[PDB]
């Protein structure tokens, strides 16, 4: 049973989150998704959210005031405040499997030059905080890094959505435009083809993540 | 100028999406049955996607110009030098697998007439391809014409709930200032991401 708040000036980019929903698993509390529009907390006529950078520098950054009051209306104590930033600590499967079991997240996605660092500096008084990165390469703001941060996580909820790098895959039709599926995987020797997968695996992983090995 | 095609079986996904141009195509609008998937030769859990629908998707979609992106958690890793390499290409198509994945055969039998990438952007499981494509795009489209980790920046007011923003930012000292910037990029490169200075990985 978990609920997901993420809170951001593009609340419309989060409908993907709410079409992979099935309805089963909200009918049933397992999860619930809300989506905030961050500027419900401004304060002035002109919704005004971000602000000149201390120090000088390109960009703007949000406005602290805002955010600190969006997250006091929606953050508890046992709430898991996550801030996605190109700065972050790596998101990764050990990640989103600590996450699948927690009751409350909050994904707080910025734009502009990212979020004021009180806010987070802040909220960790009070509440656990993680400043994560989804990959090294640059983004807009947080709110794709929201999407694959909910869909790793979810998918790890039992019934909520619906090393070594893993081999090709094959299915029908046995030949298609002159190439045929691997004989040995038609062969009938399951063990000869784990041998065969592992293989595979293993080439691939050199071939492809080096790191890993 | 650039154009993006997206292939998927879930088009409303996309929805987050003149000097470029992005188009979002079903895939089951090229099959001839009353199923894009089935089980997979040698046995395993799941099910696999049939090349034949892809095969005909792409013949229509690609020219020998293409770079066919396909992601999977398998890939080459999607870095900010692959966002770069990308962002002067004419033709992005990128196809979104489901289930376990696309038949093998489809990157194969691609790669005989057009450039053909595997990429995974990051090292965690989805359910599809939908969510990279999007990661994909944003980071490229950012690019297009027309090291260390940042470290933390502040704005007005300069006191909040009791928390000053660092004195030296409010000095007007630019040499001091790109300084303390430094030292917190180095902080914080050396604390999240040591591997970026050539350290191990905690
Ligand atoms: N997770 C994640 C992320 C994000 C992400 C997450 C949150 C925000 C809020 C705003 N932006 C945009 C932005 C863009 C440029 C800069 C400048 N820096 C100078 C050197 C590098 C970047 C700072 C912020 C964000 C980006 N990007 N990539 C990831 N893996
Ligand atoms: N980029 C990127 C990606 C993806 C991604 C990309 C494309 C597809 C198409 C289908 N899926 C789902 C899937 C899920 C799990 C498995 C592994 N198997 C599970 C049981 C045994 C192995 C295979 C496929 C995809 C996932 N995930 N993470 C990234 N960085």
């Amino acid at each position: 049973s978990m609920k997901i708040d993420v809170v951001t000036i593009f609340p419309e980019y989060l409908q993907p989150v709410r079409q992979s929903l099935p309805g089963k698993a909200i009918d049933a509390g397992l999860v619930d998704v809300a989506v905030h529009d961050l500027r419900r907390w401004t304060h002035d006529v002109h919704k005004s959210v971000d602000d000149s950078p201390y120090g000088g520098g390109p960009g703007m950054v949000m406005k602290p005031t805002v955010w600190g009051d969006a997250l006091d209306e929606i953050c508890t104590s046992e709430t898991l405040l996550v801030v996605p930033t190109p700065a972050g600590y790596p998101f990764t499967q050990e990640t989103a499997w600590q996450w699948s079991t927690e009751d409350h997240l909050v994904i707080a996605c910025g734009r502009y030059e990212g979020i004021d660092q009180r806010v987070a500096d802040d909220a960790a008084t009070r509440m656990r905080v993680r400043e994560v990165s989804i990959g090294d390469y640059v983004l807009n703001g947080g709110e794709a890094a929201a999407l694959v941060i909910i869909e790793a996580v979810l998918r790890l909820v039992p019934g909520v959505l619906g090393s070594l790098l893993e081999g090709p895959s094959y299915t029908r039709p046995p030949s298609w435009r002159g190439m045929d599926v691997p004989p040995v995987l038609l062969s009938g020797d399951h063990a000869k083809i784990a041998a065969w997968r592992a293989e595979q695996s293993r080439q691939r992983t050199i071939e492809r993540r080096p790191d890993l090995l």
